[PDB]
Formats: structure tokens, sequence, C-alpha cells
């Protein structure tokens, strides 16, 4: 739906940085193992492309989705060749669409 576009979920299922880029805000706070780097859309897309190449994705399960006013989130588990990662995406309404402004990715147990 509007708050969590199906395409965001499909992008993660496919390990597609190019699909994901469609839903990114002008700046995205990427958090890998707790280190935050707030970068522009192009650099965020490149960082996700590297992440998806290093850790080849076989699937993505959505665990939770939600909304609070003009903010939304989706939390899921990404299965990869190097194990599972929890993905936490935070979106906010910009004009008439919800765009990703933070992606936190943490390596988790199987």
């Amino acid at each position: 739906g509007q708050e969590i576009p199906a395409g965001v979920i499909t992008a993660f299922k496919r390990g597609s940085s190019q699909e994901l880029s469609k839903y990114m805000g002008d700046k995205v706070n990427l958090v890998f193992q707790g280190r935050s780097t707030n970068v522009d859309k192009q650099k965020a897309t490149a960082a996700m492309q590297e992440f998806f190449t290093k850790n080849k994705v076989s699937g993505f399960n959505v665990n939770h989705q939600g909304k609070r006013d003009e903010s939304s989130f989706v939390i899921g588990t990404l299965a990869t060749t190097n194990g599972n990662f929890r993905v936490n995406c935070f979106l906010k309404k910009v004009q008439n669409q919800y765009l990703i402004h933070q992606i936190r990715i943490d390596k988790i147990n199987e």
C-alpha cells in the first residue's frame, strides 16, 4: 500500500538495489551493525548494491509492518548466502508518497 509499497518488499526479496532506489528519500541513514552513515540516494543505492552482492539474497520475509501518522516501517529477515540479516526500514511521507529515510541492517542468528 501507500505507507509500505509492495515494491520495497519485492526489492529486498530480489536483492535489487535498483528497485529499492525507486523508494529512497534524498538522504538515507544506513545503519550497518550499529554504524550510521547518512548519505544521498545515489550513495545509499550503491551501498545497498554492494551489500546485496556480498550477501546474495535468496529471500525476504516480512515480520512486521506499521504506521504512525506520516511515518511507516517494515521489519523483515533477509536470507543470504552468508546467513540471516534483520532489516528495519523507516519511511516518511514526502509529497504524496512514503520514502525510505533509514535502513538498519543487523546480522542475526538462524
